[PDB]
């Protein structure tokens, strides 16, 4: 059996457990080997990954960036390992990639930015909750969500990342909220950093306050149905991770593919 590896950013965020469980059926089915690392959100782990797999007998590797910028050194150790690299999720700026595996952030964030200005207004006080800062999917829903913000006349009171994680979100959102208890609107650039913030506004007695978050993860859904959370752009993790195994059993074939493919995203609203 071929051994194909994914290299995740890390496993305690389920929107990753969801693209590790879509790569491991898709793997099942096609007949690979599939061998899981996780990063744990640090780049000098995530090289350590890359070179052990090098001299694994690794066919392919699929990698989900701990940092855009920084994986470049470990996609150039797979180059010349002579193993072929595609990228899920996010970018790689630097390195030989096959083929990437993405949602379109960008209209991600300009999607939520949109919803915002429908319920709460046009010139609404909000608040960003940044994901990780050197990652492709922070920088591209930033610029989607600054779409918005030009568009609606945003009053945009505080910008900060909280790194795509649950307790630096409720950290963040509850050190902004003293700052700035006039806040209408949020806009967590993912469930995690949004169910977060959701916990700071209860513990903060704050129910006005409207939250969308991204990814559309169990738990976000359920909140949304709840009707805490006020929306939140499903993408599909494990079709990601799906399309990232089927692509890899392409390239071993010989099969040309194409340097990108994207995956839908959806706006998910209760009702
Ligand atoms: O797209 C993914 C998901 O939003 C995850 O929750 C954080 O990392 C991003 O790159």
């Amino acid at each position: 059996k071929d051994t194909i590896a994914l290299v995740v950013s890390t496993l305690n965020n389920p929107f990753f457990v969801s693209l590790k469980d879509g790569a491991q059926k898709e793997a099942d089915k096609l007949g690979y080997n599939l061998v899981v690392l996780d990063s744990q959100n640090n780049p000098a782990k995530e090289l350590a990954n890359v070179q052990d797999l090098t001299v694994r007998g690794t066919k392919i590797l699929l990698i989900n960036p701990t940092d855009s910028d920084a994986v470049g050194n470990a996609v150039k150790m797979a180059n010349q390992a002579n193993i072929p690299v595609i990228t899920l999720d996010r970018q790689a700026t630097k390195g030989e990639v096959v083929s990437h595996i993405a949602s379109d952030n960008v209209l991600g964030g300009k999607i939520a930015g949109d919803y915002i200005a429908k319920k709460a207004g046009e010139g609404a006080k909000v608040i960003e909750l940044q994901g990780i800062a050197g990652t492709s999917a922070a920088r591209e829903r930033g610029e989607g969500f600054q779409q918005a913000v030009a568009a609606h006349k945003f009053n945009v009171l505080a910008s900060q990342p909280a790194d795509f994680d649950r307790i630096k979100g409720l950290n963040v959102m509850q050190n902004l909220l003293t700052a700035h208890p006039d806040v209408q609107a949020v806009f967590a650039q993912n469930d995690e950093m949004a169910l977060g913030a959701l916990r700071a506004l209860q513990t903060a007695g704050k129910s006005d306050v409207m939250v969308v978050g991204f990814d559309g993860t169990p738990d976000g859904e359920k909140a949304v149905n709840d009707g805490k959370l006020a929306a939140t752009i499903a993408q599909l993790p494990d079709q990601i991770g799906a399309k990232g195994v089927e692509t890899a059993d392409k390239v071993l074939k010989g099969e040309k593919v194409q340097a990108k493919y994207p995956v839908d995203l959806k706006l998910v609203v209760k009702q």
